[PDB]
């Protein structure tokens, strides 16, 4: 499929190092919507109940838990998705179209959390996070953005 950014290669070392890194998927949610808060702290002020708390407080409050799987989750089902390109397409331009409905929302905005899922990945994996595999995940990422901002234009 020329869709699909990955060669088959890379695309069955995507699955292979996201299925190990999935272990802590819950884990890693919050720390990439963690990362968004700290690195964009205006990003806060859309999650009005999150403005107030410690990183820590938010890592243990129960709302901030179902918001950071809500947003780690359609990666998740992405990686799952690989071979099903069109599946893939439909799943990730549904996710950029949720974002409709919030007031302000920006097409900019997408593009600041493939930062924080790098940081996730980073900090998740550790030593599993390779020099082979920053290269993917850095191209896989973007691409992933690049089909939720087509959600959001459309
Ligand atoms: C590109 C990565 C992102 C993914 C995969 C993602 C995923 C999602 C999903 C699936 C929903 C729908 C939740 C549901 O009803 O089940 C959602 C809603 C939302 N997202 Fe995102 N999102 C992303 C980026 C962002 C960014 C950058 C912000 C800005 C802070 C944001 C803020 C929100 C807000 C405010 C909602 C609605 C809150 C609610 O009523 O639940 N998201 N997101
Ligand atoms: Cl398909």
């Amino acid at each position: 499929d020329p869709r699909f950014p990955l060669t088959a290669r890379d695309k069955f070392s995507l699955v292979k190092s996201w299925k190990t890194f999935s272990r802590n998927l819950e884990s890693a949610g919050k720390e990439m919507l963690l990362k968004l808060f700290i690195e964009h702290p205006d990003m806060k002020d859309l999650f009005p109940k999150f403005k107030a708390k410690t990183p820590d407080q938010l890592r243990n409050d129960e709302s901030f838990e179902e918001a950071a799987l809500a947003h780690i989750t359609p990666y998740d089902q992405a990686v799952q998705d690989s071979d099903n390109v069109d599946i893939l397409l439909t799943n990730l331009k549904r996710v950029g179209r949720q974002h409709k409905t919030v007031p302000g929302f920006q097409e900019s905005y997408f593009e600041r959390m493939e930062k924080c899922l790098v940081f996730a990945l980073q900090t998740t994996l550790a030593d599993a996070y390779t020099e082979n595999m920053e290269r993917i995940y850095k191209i896989w990422i973007s691409w992933t953005t690049e089909k939720i901002r087509e959600g959001f234009r459309e």
